[PDB]
């Protein structure tokens, strides 16, 4: 599968996608405003991600440091990126069937469109300023909104027994991104689109 990265935020981003375990694809790469970077990513992707990192430096190594989304600080991400991270979340070819969705459960730092460009199934997206209207206790110093189970690390914020409701933090996502994840056991926004579909994650869609 093909996912276009675009960057239509007026700053700078490190796009990186993983699963986890390894890269997808190169894993990461510096998109300025307005740069497109084509991965490909192998069908049968289980918990495939795709983020956004801000305010990163890189030696000539590629290591080095983001504000938001350091993935151990490697410009090619292997593993996952420390939140908070807007999320595009899949699932590739999965009975023959692809599972996209945004999460907020990592939080926000960049707003995020996650759209197919071949037919069969609407895109998603969390748009609104979230990181303007952040409440103060989840504000990340380093720019973006956590999510409250990575700020108080409780069961109830993290659903650590697998039981838990919404929570005021969880609702004030929820509210500004109907469409994505605000906590682990959310009604899930998970799209279903067609086996071997291909996408488009956009960064400030609207902006």
């Amino acid at each position: 599968a093909t996912f276009e990265i675009v960057n239509r935020c007026s700053y700078t981003v490190w796009a990186a996608a993983s699963k986890g375990d390894a890269a997808l694809d190169a894993g990461g790469r510096q998109l300025n405003s307005g740069e497109s970077w084509t991965i490909n990513v192998e069908p049968g992707t289980n918990g495939g991600k795709i983020w956004a990192r801000t305010d990163c430096y890189f030696d000539d190594s590629g290591s080095g440091i983001c504000k938001t989304g350091d993935c151990g600080g490697l410009l090619r991400c292997k593993r996952f990126g420390r939140p908070p991270t807007t999320l595009a979340e899949f699932s590739l070819n999965q009975y023959g069937k692809d599972y996209i969705d945004i999460s907020n459960i990592k939080g926000f730092n960049v707003p995020m469109n996650f759209s197919p460009t071949t037919r069969g199934c609407r895109g998603v997206r969390c748009a609104a300023d979230i990181v303007g209207q952040c409440p103060a206790k989840l504000k990340a110093p380093g720019g973006g909104c956590n999510d409250a189970c990575t700020v108080f690390q409780t069961s109830e914020y993290c659903c650590t027994t697998g039981k838990c409701g919404p929570t005021e933090y969880s609702r004030f996502f929820k509210r500004l991104c109907p469409d994505a994840f605000s906590y682990v056991l959310d009604k899930p926004t998970t799209v279903t689109c067609p086996g071997s579909s291909n996408y488009r994650v956009t960064f400030c869609p609207t902006a």
